[PDB]
């Protein structure tokens, strides 16, 4: 429970700050950072972002460049993110005033489809992108990440005939896995996509939706 005790205080700190704290899970290159660069563009979406890398501040200098402010951390070897790891990020956002002016921090964790499912971040909604190339029977493949998934979004869905990939797999898969939650197609060359998203994100802050996930 050492993750576990510092995630509880973790989301005690959210709370406290009015935030409602996502935590998206994928492979390396699924397209979070593209995602949430397009999320910057919905002023009714106000949020700052914790970057999780093992090097570089590549992520999160796309986001600043796009006016969010985001902090990146460098885990070096680590391949997941730890609740002990977003205290650093969270304190400098805060002194910064970042979390002031957010209804969401959002967390990008390190790529990687195994090991960020096994460590609670105290946040409200843990999503899961599987993109397209990456293939349509990833599900059962991992599925202690797709359990732990409050939605799954079907990121890249503009590729979805040139890989010949069944949304249906994918959907049938998720079915007996975790049933209750959510599948999103989702394309950066689909602004509608991207709205529906956030929409759906507004409201689950509204409901207050803290999932209930053991990690
Ligand atoms: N075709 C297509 N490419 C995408 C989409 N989203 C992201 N990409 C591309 O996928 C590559 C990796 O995306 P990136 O944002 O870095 O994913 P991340 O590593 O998970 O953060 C980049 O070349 C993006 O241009 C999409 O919806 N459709
Ligand atoms: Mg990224
Ligand atoms: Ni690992």
């Amino acid at each position: 429970s050492k993750n576990d005790i510092k995630a509880a205080e973790m989301k005690e700190r959210y709370l406290k700050e009015g935030l409602y704290v996502l935590n998206f899970m994928s492979s390396p290159g699924s397209g979070k950072t593209t995602m949430l660069e397009n999320l910057a563009d919905f002023k009714d979406f106000k949020f700052c972002v914790v970057e999780g890398d093992l090097q570089t501040n590549r992520d999160a200098d796309r986001l600043r460049k796009k006016g969010v402010s985001a902090h990146q951390i460098t885990t070096g070897e680590a391949c997941h993110l730890e609740a002990s790891m977003i205290e650093g990020a969270f304190d400098l956002l805060k002194d910064e005033g970042a979390l002031e002016k957010s209804d969401f921090l959002i967390i990008e964790n390190v790529g990687n489809l195994v090991c960020p499912s096994s460590y609670n971040l105290g946040a409200a909604m843990n999503i899961v992108l599987l993109s397209v190339p990456e293939g349509d029977d990833k599900v059962l493949k991992y599925p202690t990440m797709f359990m732990c998934a409050d939605a799954v979004i079907i990121s890249k869905a503009d590729m979805v005939e040139v890989f010949n990939f069944r949304v249906s797999q994918v959907k049938e898969d998720m079915q007996k896995l975790k049933p209750e939650a959510p599948i999103f197609l989702m394309s950066s060359k689909d602004p509608k996509s991207l709205e529906d998203f956030k929409n759906f994100l507004l409201e689950k802050k509204r409901e207050n939706y803290q999932s209930t996930h053991s990690f």
